[PDB]
């Protein structure tokens, strides 16, 4: 229902490049402001999602949060790999069902090439539009 | 509408307390799994919202300076300008805020924190409507 024409194009999407370390990923997360962003390789294929909580949980020590380890771990060590996806817009009831539990959903082609995202905000804008 | 009945009760909402340091706030954020949560005082008054993004941005030097986490208080970085629900008389205002806020706190007239209203409850009704045709 014209969620297709609303998808946030991949090139406007903040992301972390695969292979980067967690120090770098924290920097990208902090600068862009977004709490969960996708992880891509140099061909812009989607491998996972990353957040600050994923990074911090991975450096929890027995006495302190071991930040010195941020340099040593890479984003693929801690990124989330099981996450829903959209391959086409012929099933946009699925998008809405999905958005109930996921702030955004990645859309990809058959080769898992990252096309962009659909966000809750897109839907809620339309809901507020039909009431007022 | 039924928006009132679907509020998440306060006892189910993770929060950090005033006066703690930024390291404490990170541990709570990381442990509870939510990325933005309220800041309450010892009487359950609502004072702010805090995320890891606010925390890390506050120690972002010229490199991130994690050593200052023990010296900064949550009230030094928490967000203090945010909307709140006082009543459920104007629920189309609640739909309007969810456009730009993943959740909105509801308070009583003394700013005691009573719970939150999340985008998720509106999205469920949307999904329900489409399932009925
Ligand atoms: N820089 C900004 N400008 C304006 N509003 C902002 C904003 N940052 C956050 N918000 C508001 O906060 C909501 C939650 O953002 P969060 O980063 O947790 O979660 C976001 C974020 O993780 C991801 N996302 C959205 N846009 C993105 C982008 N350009 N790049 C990367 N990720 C994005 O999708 C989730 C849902 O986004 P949605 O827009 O529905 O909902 C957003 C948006 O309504
Ligand atoms: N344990 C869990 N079980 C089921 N689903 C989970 C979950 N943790 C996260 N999610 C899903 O992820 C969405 C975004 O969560 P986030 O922590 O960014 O953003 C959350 C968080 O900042 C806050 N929030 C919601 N419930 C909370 C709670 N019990 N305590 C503290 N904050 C909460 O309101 C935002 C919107 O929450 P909403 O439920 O609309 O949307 C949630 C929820 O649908």
């Amino acid at each position: 229902n014209e969620l297709a024409d609303s998808m946030i194009s991949a090139e406007k999407v903040a992301h972390v490049q695969l292979g980067n370390n967690l120090e770098h990923a924290l920097l990208v997360l902090t600068k862009c402001g977004y709490s969960v962003i996708p992880v891509l390789d140099f061909e812009f294929k989607l491998h996972g999602l990353i957040s600050a909580a994923m990074i911090t949980d991975a450096i929890l020590g027995l006495e302190r949060i071991e930040f010195e380890r941020l340099e040593d771990l890479k984003v693929e060590d801690v990124m989330q790999t099981d996450f829903p996806v959209i391959k086409d817009f012929n099933n946009n009831e699925r998008i809405v069902h999905l958005l109930v539990d996921h702030p955004f959903v990645c859309v990809v082609d058959s080769d898992h090439h990252f096309e962009g995202i659909v966000t809750r905000r897109v839907v809620l804008k339309q809901v507020n539009r039909y009431i007022h």
